C-alpha cells in the first residue's frame, strides 16, 4: 500500500 | 509492493 505494484499508484489497482 | 505500508521501504517489512 503506497506505490509500486498492488494498491496505491503505479500498476495493479488504484491509479497509474 | 514498492513503498508505503507492506513490502518495500517504509513501514511493515523490508526497510525503513
Amino acid at each position: 500500500v503506497g506505490a509500486x505494484a498492488x494498491v496505491x499508484w503505479x500498476w495493479x489497482w488504484x491509479w497509474x
